[PDB]
């Protein structure tokens, strides 16, 4: 028993981390096979961040001017290109520790864990929602960027995010590892609008079932609601919709623990109208939407 | 900016464990160099976990009863002996992933990364306190044991816990890497008491000021207090007492953010005492005390 928002074992991922200079410019580059990718970013100068034209700036940039660096060894770099906001920097050796691999440009609300790196060596590891609203809540300062989100599935590690920028609100964006932004956010230093940003339903949901398995039952009440009332309640509170599809996903929980799942969505009804009255759950004094159902199931039965 | 519960990169750790196997019994060990170390209750069977004779259970097992699996590959073990509560198995080939390694015995209130392992396979890292009453808040389930946490400075592996046993109340306990336990735990399947366990102040104000660095004012205040008025209100609220030690480790924190640390009491003080009023502190409703001062001022600063 026991739930802690747990990252997957970064070890796959360490061993891609690179350092990528470009002028005066450092950052983190990804080493897979015998590409690095890095954000785009990597070739701007202080001039260059309220309004970059990366074609025109990337043209007087060759090979010999990106530095990649992996440990204290250097890697010779032997073609360069911009594809979306991501540079694919080809060296001339295939990383000898590339693990089984994909990308994938995952769906707002699906969780990711994030090795922060500073100067290509990892400095921690973090569990982190995708928003509904495409950012990402993370911790990053500077020299961040290029620090990347992934998942691991038994020896294939899928490749989610790269880590760009850090919206003047604080929180984060980035893009998958074809380049493209998550949300409507671009690569400049200038003000931008992260959206509304709503709660998890599905995930909160999958947390109040982790937290019924592992003993926090007082919330559980002798109730039940519809799709339609739970929706009326769950748009009052800047919720996502909960849809057929959500309650699917929530069938596993529902079997192991005996609760059906519009039953839960009175509990979580009655705890959004009613708040947590000085309580805790899983010993958190607010709920949760960071833990996907796959996360709990993945938790509570000890995927290796 | 962002501030998480952020684990140290786990690839150094994952690189260690190994399956031990020992009877119908499997849990995880820690390969370094040529021995490897496990919960001596692997030697248990179900009619010796209630009051288990471990000496004389030990007797009847040889080294080939021992099954040391490193990833697909049998270690073979040349020896066998027992230090306190864990077991060292001397095998013929020291672990050519073996970072460089210490053994410490933590202080409470320390935080460390776990690594969840599952018949010798890593499943997921996150972050925890050693708790005040020697108790850790982990996540683990049956197989879990042998597990360990761990500090990382640089390229040194601090071991400092492995997991042994689940307390009834849902809280772990374990040993230190020379096999003795924190607190007044055992390795019997038996009712046993963790006892009181109290916040660990010198973290929450560690966290207060981690949240005044990353835009979370709302609750500084025009007030101070002095340490004995301070721990007044800490002891009502079984908080650990605040000690000049800890003043001084708040240093850093208190010149980095120009709040003095008694004013950042004076804070604490009306937290507690008047509550949250349902607002929240680094995405947080309740305290955090599991950052301790040094966390923060890492995490803030990047440290790799
Ligand atoms: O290293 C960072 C950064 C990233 N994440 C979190 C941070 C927190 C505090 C300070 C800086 C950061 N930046 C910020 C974006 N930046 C950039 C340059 C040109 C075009 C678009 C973006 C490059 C430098
Ligand atoms: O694998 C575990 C375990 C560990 N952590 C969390 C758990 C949660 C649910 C179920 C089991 C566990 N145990 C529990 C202790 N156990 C033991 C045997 C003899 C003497 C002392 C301890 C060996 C088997």
């Amino acid at each position: 028993s026991g739930f802690r928002k747990m990252a997957f074992p970064s070890g796959k991922v360490e061993g891609c981390m690179v350092q990528v200079t470009c002028g005066t410019t450092t950052l983190n580059g990804l080493w897979l096979d015998d590409v690095v990718y890095c954000p785009r970013h990597v070739i701007c100068t202080s001039e260059d961040m309220l309004n970059p034209n990366y074609e025109d700036l990337l043209i007087r940039k060759s090979n010999h001017n990106f530095l990649v660096q992996a440990g204290n060894v250097q890697l010779r770099v032997i073609g360069h290109s911009m594809q979306n906001c991501v540079l694919k920097l080809k060296v001339d050796t295939a990383n000898p520790k590339t693990p089984k691999y994909k990308f994938v440009r995952i769906q707002p609300g699906q969780t990711f864990s994030v090795l922060a790196c500073y100067n290509g060596s990892p400095s921690g590891v973090y569990q982190c929602a995708m928003r509904p609203n495409f950012t990402i809540k993370g911790s990053f300062l500077n020299g961040s960027c290029g620090s990347v989100g992934f998942n691991i599935d038994y020896d294939c590690v899928s490749f989610c995010y790269m880590h760009h920028m850090e919206l003047p609100t604080g929180v984060h964006a980035g893009t998958d590892l074809e380049g493209n932004f998550y949300g409507p956010f671009v690569d400049r230093q200038t003000a931008q609008a992260a959206g509304t940003d709503t709660t998890i339903t599905v995930n909160v949901l999958a947390w109040l079932y982790a937290a019924v398995i592992n003993g926090d039952r007082w919330f559980l009440n002798r109730f039940t609601t519809t799709l339609n009332d739970f929706n009326l309640v769950a748009m009052k509170y800047n919720y996502e919709p909960l849809t057929q599809d959500h309650v699917d996903i929530l069938g596993p929980l529902s079997a192991q623990t005996g609760i059906a799942v519009l039953d839960m969505c009175a509990s979580l009804k009655e705890l959004l109208q009613n708040g947590m009255n000085g309580r805790t759950i899983l010993g958190s004094a607010l709920l949760e939407d960071e833990f996907t159902p796959f996360d709990v199931v993945r938790q509570c039965s000890g995927v290796t």
